């Protein structure tokens, strides 16, 4: 049956990014795949079957998928072409997505606030706020 992490099913279509090109630039994206990516206006997907939840995003630039079970860690090649190690838990409500690679590490919250999905990016100092509403 339900799991609390069920708040988080749908399809899912971002409204507002603030400062994103700074987020990508601690990261170590490059120019032009920084002017790509940050144009894009992806749409996510997030389904659950029994342990294993899935995330989809779905856009003109990259569309890419993760399927995991929570507190195992994965493989996952990011949107940017980063080759990771990822592990994705449940802290209290928030889907918490720590990326390993080369000695550096990001995390990505998701969690949500009224009728948004808000993603906080953090690499270091630096956060993004990346804001999606329902499709
Ligand atoms: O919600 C966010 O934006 C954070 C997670 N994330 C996504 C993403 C993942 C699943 C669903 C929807 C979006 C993309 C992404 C996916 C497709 C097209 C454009 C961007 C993304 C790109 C980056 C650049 C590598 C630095 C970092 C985190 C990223």
């Amino acid at each position: 049956g339900s799991h609390m992490c069920d708040a988080f099913v749908g399809t899912w279509k971002l409204v507002s990014s603030e400062n994103f090109d700074d987020y990508m630039k601690e990261v170590g994206v490059g120019f032009a795949t920084r002017k790509v990516a940050g144009m894009a206006k992806p749409n996510m997907i997030i389904s659950v079957n029994g342990d294993v939840i899935t995330i989809k995003s779905e856009s003109t630039f990259k569309n890419t998928e993760i399927s995991f079970i929570l507190g195992q860690e994965f493989d996952e090649v990011t949107a940017d072409d980063r080759k990771v190690k990822s592990t994705i838990t449940l802290d209290g409500g928030v889907l918490v997505h720590v990326q390993k690679w080369d000695g550096k590490s990001t995390t990505i919250k998701r969690k949500r606030e009224d009728d948004k999905l808000v993603v906080e990016c953090v690499m270091k100092g630096v956060t993004s706020t990346r804001v999606y509403e329902r499709a």
